[PDB]
């Protein structure tokens, strides 16, 4: 498995191709269906137990990974994965010998809509199969832009189809150098590997977007950016390539979906949770009250029918728990706070909060 028995080949290559349509990801995640992920898109249990998939991950890597992997590990599990992918086509009487006639460059490009779409997908594109058999180029190009596929992930499709119809890498070294001339304008000049303040407040300026604006935040949390502070290089592309942007002008399109997305289940806890760790000090476990104080008024305003005497009772450090738990007495407290539970182990602040509130 070791890449440098790859290292005659091109630099550019199938996992290079998935890791700009798809996206890499370094540490474990759930998926949508919310199982244990890593890399390209592997697969890595379908338990519950966090602790089960870093198992079978220290277990497919050889080490003690804590469920963090480098590039090149993830390089390794997807090859694996190209294998069988490829194992598949080489059984399929229908795709087999289209991939067979192929040169190495569009056989990625098809061994790319099997991990988007399945076999049983790409062998439905009947005309466009023969057509690429036949080495007719532009027809299948033509063809494969009407479909279904191609109004799902537009940007991927034409990358893919421009591979097809060109036989080179030439759609993917345009998108990496067009993300890297974007990302060039809002980098802190000091530091290349992040944009700074005055960088986010371009992109903010950019977007058209006042920086105190919930859509900032909204934009942070899809991003999964780790802190207030900076955006770093790596979540820069990792978030125009998981929204499948590669403009300001289609970044700015997407926002309004990523503002729906907060009406999906669980998904307004999940941004609400994010919310503490982004806009707390990385050096500092809990989050200052008066920064906790600003992100509860953006994000529970509307929401939390108390957050006016919130407010004053505060003004008279927060830690994780007592944050996430201020969203669950919000969804359970009566309009009269006539239900609450003082043995329901609510943080002490929350338990002061109701005593003081009962009053007014
Ligand atoms: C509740 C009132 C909060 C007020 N501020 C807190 C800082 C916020 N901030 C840093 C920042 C951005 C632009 C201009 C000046 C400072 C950020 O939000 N960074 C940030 C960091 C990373 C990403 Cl991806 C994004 Cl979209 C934003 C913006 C809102």
């Amino acid at each position: 498995q070791d890449l440098e028995n790859l290292y005659f080949q091109g630099s550019m290559n199938i996992f290079e191709m998935l890791r700009i349509d798809e996206g890499l990801r370094l540490k474990i995640y759930k998926d949508t269906e919310g199982y244990y992920t890593i890399g390209i898109g592997h697969l890595l249990t379908k338990s519950p137990s966090l602790n089960a998939a870093k198992s079978e991950l220290d277990k497919a890597i050889g080490r003690n990974t804590n469920g963090v992997i480098t590039k090149d590990e993830a390089e390794k599990l997807f090859n694996q994965d190209v294998d069988a992918a490829v194992r598949g086509i080489l059984r399929n009487a229908k795709l087999k010998p289209v991939y067979d006639s192929l040169d190495a460059v569009r056989r990625a490009a098809l061994i790319n809509m099997v991990f988007q779409m399945g076999e049983t997908g790409v062998a439905g594109f009947t005309n466009s199969l023969r057509m690429l058999q036949q080495k007719r180029w532009a027809e299948a190009a033509v063809n494969l832009a009407k479909s279904r596929w191609y109004n799902q992930t537009p940007n991927r499709t034409k990358r893919v189809i421009t591979t097809f119809a060109t036989g080179t890498w030439d759609a993917y070294k345009n998108l990496r150098k067009k993300l890297e001339q974007l990302y060039n304008r809002y980098k802190d000049p000091q530091d290349e590997n992040k944009i700074g303040i005055d960088g986010i407040q371009q992109f903010c300026d950019d977007l058209a977007l006042d920086p105190a604006s919930i859509s900032v935040l909204i934009i942070a949390w899809k991003f999964r950016a780790a802190t207030q502070c900076e955006f770093s290089k790596q979540e820069f592309m990792d978030g125009m390539t998981e929204l499948g942007c590669d403009s300001i002008e289609k970044l700015k399109a997407q926002i309004p979906k990523m503002e729906q997305e907060l009406k999906e289940p669980g998904r307004f806890k999940d941004f609400y949770q994010f919310t503490f760790n982004f806009a707390k000090n990385p050096g500092q476990k809990g989050l200052d009250l008066e920064m906790a104080i600003a992100y509860w008024n953006l994000v529970l305003n509307g929401r939390f029918k108390f957050l006016d005497l919130w407010n004053k009772f505060l003004l008279e450090s927060i830690p994780k728990d007592t944050w996430n738990l201020l969203l669950d007495f919000s969804t359970m407290i009566a309009d009269d706070m006539s239900n609450y539970d003082e043995e329901g182990a609510w943080p002490v602040l929350i338990d002061d909060f109701v005593e003081f509130a009962r009053p007014q």
